[PDB]
């Protein structure tokens, strides 16, 4: 079943999804041309540990040896920090951060661009952002997960770009996944209408060639089949009475941290 969060579950995720945000804020200045992504995990999670008193989420996961996922240009996902993995001048990067704090997960990510953008690395990492706010544009209640799939699809499907379906974003709370899931793409096995006090992340991964992957024999590392730049963004939210609030926003988002389809 879908987990109606209680008044008190939702505060525990605004401080979980604020922790996770502001993992995010406190890493930028260190995203720069010559740091390894093993340092920019050590920083993460020392932050994680030593001041938020948070734990990682990603540590252990099925044995992932790391805190957070780093994924550098082609690497679509699940990049794994690397002492001997440089950022450079041009890099697009995502890190992705899942923080438990008092038994609830915040799960975000977002792009870094290194030192001069590319003219794909600028538009891919845009479009794929904007996928994403379009997305959390539509939730409200009783609007069906599948209509947001299927917008996130067209959108990106018309700059050119595709979806990666092998992974979607999904129900959080006291589990890092649970139930929905929440698919980018239109599916004719999504029928979940939303209700006030469900709570998901939505985290398109968007490639700027075709939509097939492949995982490296390090059994982590996904890049794109066709070496193209991948881009992803993810957010968790809760549904609230008329739209949706942001769990994980950051102060360089630029869509409210409440959305309220009322009025009109
Ligand atoms: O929901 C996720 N990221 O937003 C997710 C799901 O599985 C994982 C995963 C998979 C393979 C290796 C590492 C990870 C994780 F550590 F959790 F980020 N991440
Ligand atoms: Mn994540
Ligand atoms: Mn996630």
């Amino acid at each position: 079943a879908i987990s109606i969060k209680t008044p008190e579950d939702i505060e525990k995720m605004r401080v979980a999804g604020r922790l996770a945000a502001e993992v995010l804020e406190m890493i930028e200045p260190y995203v720069k041309p010559g740091v390894s992504t093993g340092e920019l995990d050590r920083i993460c999670n020392d932050y994680i540990v030593n001041e938020q008193h948070a734990v990682s989420a990603c540590l252990g996961y099925h044995g992932y040896p790391k805190s957070v996922c780093i994924s550098i240009n082609e690497v679509v996902c699940h990049g794994i920090p690397d002492d001997a993995k440089l950022l450079k001048d041009g890099d697009i990067v995502n890190i992705d951060v899942t923080v438990i704090k008092d038994g609830f997960h915040g799960d975000t990510s977002k792009m870094f661009i290194v030192g001069k953008p590319t003219i794909m690395g600028e538009r891919l990492c845009r479009i794929t952002q904007e996928s994403l706010y379009l997305a959390l544009r539509m939730v409200k209640p009783g609007i069906n997960l599948r209509e947001i799939g299927a917008a996130i699809q067209k959108f990106v499907e018309a700059e050119g770009f595709s979806v990666v379906r092998e992974y979607c974003g999904h129900g959080i709370g006291r589990g890092f996944h649970e139930e929905p899931q929440v698919l980018h793409y239109d599916s004719r096995e999504t029928n979940v209408v939303l209700k006030p006090g469900m709570t998901f992340t939505i985290e398109p991964m968007v490639n700027a060639g075709k939509k097939e992957i492949r995982t490296m024999k390090d059994g982590w590392t996904v890049k794109t089949k066709d070496r193209s730049l991948s881009a992803q963004y993810e957010h968790t939210i809760v549904v609230t009475d008329n739209g949706c609030e942001i769990l994980t926003l950051r102060k360089d988002d630029t869509i409210p941290a409440i959305i309220s389809h009322d009025e009109a």
